[PDB]
């Protein structure tokens, strides 16, 4: 019966039946957004939901017999497994991010369809080339975030009071987001020289960031 | 009479005459902005306007006898037809955006003058090569837009209350617009972890965007 | 006496002397900024200034005999003429921008010192290859600025009330500066569909500017 | 005794022991951030700090016998000498930035681990080819900053009141930060033409920066 199912799983039909459900379950999840819609056809789509979820574990069980070890060394398969696994954790208990994390299954449209896989893969592949830089910056952020916490967090604890807060504010400054009118002019009414911290910070981070784009434009 | 008019239409004088009317009517529309100018010479202008509109349909009628099907297979001609058609719906009735949409005829200056055509075409041609990425993005946006509506729409209905609002807000975050003081710091007064939703969102979206710029800086 | 002065003007000493005055007059202009400095050495500097102004016209007078027509066809020289000219309009009558426009003479450091001429020229030379785009864009802005003045200027006259205002506001959206919370969300409290105007505007304007950067990174 | 210590210093063990102290002290500094942690283990971590500070001077003393003059011509070594020296200045007297500047030693993780060294050097190397643009710009900034102080600093002293203030505000405009609703629209309530100063300023400054990115993507 093994080859019987290896023929079912690998069937163009099967993969297209899968892609058909993703597009349906996605259309259905956007409808679950409507407080109106749920009052009318809520029970329709709760069931439609549990239905698709079963079908998906059935596939994943089926997909594993056909592939075994090869399957748990496939990124896309591992993914598909974990994204359905999330979707199996009861509609209750623990955290309710798990209910919300269920919509991650629409990323299966990326998995199940090539060209997407190509594109995602194309993208992901650029990351290893960025890791020396990314490491550098994260060291850098860590260093300034400490500096900022101990220089400004007493008077400005919303923004710098804690190591994590400083990470966040520094991230915001880095996105050049509302940084002057929002953070540093305020800081300067108390610490006139705060500009000496944030201007060099900005330079380094924007400089570095430009290089990283130029590096991604030579690989 | 066909070759008589094919010799009229294809004439340098004709095209240049058309280009003459565009720049005049365009000048004319900027004057139609002034509440002052309109009290003085408003009548002068609406008639010159209707005049121009006639002249333009005559041309397009003529242009078609001289090209027949070849015409409705020309992007630039199709454009011109559709823009004048917009300008044909009476100043009355339905939606009044139609009166406003008239000013789209000044895009005929792009259409009637080469080099522009060159540049537009040059630009537009880059688009097909982005569609794999644009699909990827739209899926991403759809998925996060759904999560956000269900994670934040109850306490923050202005920004996330509805799927469309979430799309808009997410777009705003993506343009890195006033995203921290404006949205996430608020969000966090209620949902301390909202940073776990928006920073990864910001990274992915900015990463994808960098790749897409480099993809262009190659093809 | 021509060759006597053609030997004075073309001299290394002459040029390095000019450069020495520029850096000094520049230093002297940053000091004229301080109300403190001006209350104690204000006279020292106003005269130093009137001095340097003569020295510069003398040079330009000298420089002209030595080059004649060749001069009024050199970009860099023409510049220095007009810049010193600005500095000759008496400190009074007319407008006071002319007094402020005097500090433009510090651009002579670019004009009179090689390398800067190199870099400026390197930069400027890129401009011709952007002109098809710059035109394209201005048509676009002109068209949308007209649309916006008639779509939003009655309720929002600060921002869209006049053709030029729409130009300014549109510029701001294009720099993606404070565009959503500052302008479109407010606009949407009255015109729910305003998002239909500004999102496409943003896309086009952003797309085009990316291409333009890429164009420069080819030519 | 030289070859004995030259064999201690040059050892894989020594270097990796150094790398071990950095990641330990760095971890320990993140803990010194917590007001909680300090109330429990502050003594522990103050002493651990002085320990590491000794060990680092010992090394720098050692590293110098083994290299002599070769050492004070090594950038990376020069760095470490200075960085430890900052950490030597008592935890009292002078300023308190000297206490804060101590966290700079964690940059030794860049200095004491290649690839980092590689990456930093890769970056720094890009600088010399920017200095022609960078010089140009600071002239540009200096010129406009002076203009702005005399055009806007009387009615608007917080933003343009002083040359230094104009530099800061001009920087903010350059990052295009909240430049319009924050600065130029206000300015225009008093000086309608202030847009004539800031729009060109914006163009020039962004153009130059676009060129500089393209330059770095050539060399
Ligand atoms: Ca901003
Ligand atoms: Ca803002
Ligand atoms: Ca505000």
């Amino acid at each position: 019966m093994y080859l019987r199912i290896t023929n079912i799983v690998e069937s163009s039909f099967f993969t297209k039946f899968i892609i058909y459900l993703i597009v349906l379950n996605g259309i259905t999840m956007g409808l679950e957004t409507s407080k109106t819609f749920m009052q009318s056809f809520g029970v329709y789509t709760t069931l439609f939901n549990q239905i698709v979820i079963t079908i998906f574990t059935i596939e994943i069980i089926l997909r594993i017999y056909v592939h075994r070890i090869s399957f748990f060394k496939d990124p896309w398969s591992l993914f598909d497994f974990f994204v359905v696994a999330i979707s199996l954790v009861p509609t209750s208990s623990g955290f309710e991010i798990l209910r919300v994390l269920r919509v991650l299954r629409l990323f299966r449209l990326v998995t199940a369809v090539p060209q997407m896989r190509k594109i995602v893969s194309a993208l992901i592949s650029v990351i290893p080339g960025m890791l020396s830089v990314i490491a550098l910056m994260t060291l850098f952020f860590y260093i300034f975030a400490i500096m900022a916490t101990q220089l400004f967090g007493e008077r400005f604890p919303e923004w710098f009071g804690t190591l994590g807060e400083s990470f966040y504010t520094l991230f915001q400054v880095m996105t050049l987001d509302d940084w002057s009118m929002g953070i540093v002019r305020p800081l300067m009414e108390v610490y006139p020289y705060a500009w000496v911290f944030f201007i060099p910070f900005i330079f380094v981070v924007t400089f570095v960031m430009i290089n990283l784009v130029v590096a991604i434009c030579v690989d």
